[PDB]
């Protein structure tokens, strides 16, 4: 399996390092999903995460525009940072970022709870070959619709603690049937996180788990639940 640490740029850089160290001590790939809330501290985290042995880094661009990313593109490239655009910008801005970084280092990210604005971004991303990530997914109907609109560019962020058993099994089956689809399992509850492992081993299954690094202690025990 792989563990993704989703943090803001302002997380105490110490705690992320121990979590990265703890995960690497178990011989497991660890990724960093970093919110670019402040650029200077984001770069400091990127350097710290790289030195701690992170497998890779995804930068959630947040409110950063094209000009902001331009000033740090050399730093992003030298550290191999993947860009996740928050879809608060217009198609002109998203196309500019995709053209700047390349379609294969860029992902369109949006909560499924959007309406027609959700569908507008998927079509543009599909044309550009950019992967599109649907977050806050809880029902199989949402996953099936995302597969219909996005095809093999689809990525799903599944809210495990808010997903019923039937939807969890169906979404896992959909991912197994469509292996090019990226499936990410956001987990906080220890019992439910262990539950996915048992269900996934019967229905599917690599597994990517998305964790918060708010407190180191619960994150360790959460990592141990996923083994």
């Amino acid at each position: 399996i792989e563990i993704v640490l989703a943090v803001s740029s302002s997380v105490d850089r110490k705690d992320v390092v121990d979590i990265i160290n703890y995960i690497n001590e178990k011989g497991i790939d660890v990724w960093l999903w970093l919110d670019a809330d402040k650029v200077e501290e984001a770069i400091e985290l990127i350097e710290e995460a790289v030195k701690a042995g992170v497998k890779g880094i995804v930068l959630r661009t947040k409110k950063l525009k094209l000009e902001d990313i331009k000033k740090i593109i050399d730093i992003l490239n030298k550290y191999g940072v993947h860009l996740l655009i928050d879809t608060e910008l217009e198609e002109e801005e998203i196309r500019a970022i995709v053209d700047l970084a390349g379609p294969e280092r860029t992902t369109i990210g949006l909560k499924y709870d959007l309406g027609e604005k959700r569908e507008r971004l998927i079509r543009t991303a599909v044309e550009l070959g950019v992967r599109v990530l649907l977050t806050d997914v809880t029902d199989r109907a949402q996953a099936a619709r995302g597969l219909a609109l996005a095809g093999d560019r689809l990525e799903l962020l599944l809210d495990v603690d808010r997903t019923a058993l039937a939807d969890l099994r169906a979404t896992l089956a959909l991912a197994a049937k469509n292996p090019k689809v990226g499936l990410y399992l956001r987990v906080s509850r220890v019992d439910l996180a262990a539950r996915v492992r048992a269900v996934a081993a019967e229905v599917a299954d690599r597994l990517a788990f998305v964790l918060d690094a708010k407190n180191a202690a619960e994150a360790k025990a959460l990592i141990d639940a996923l083994l």
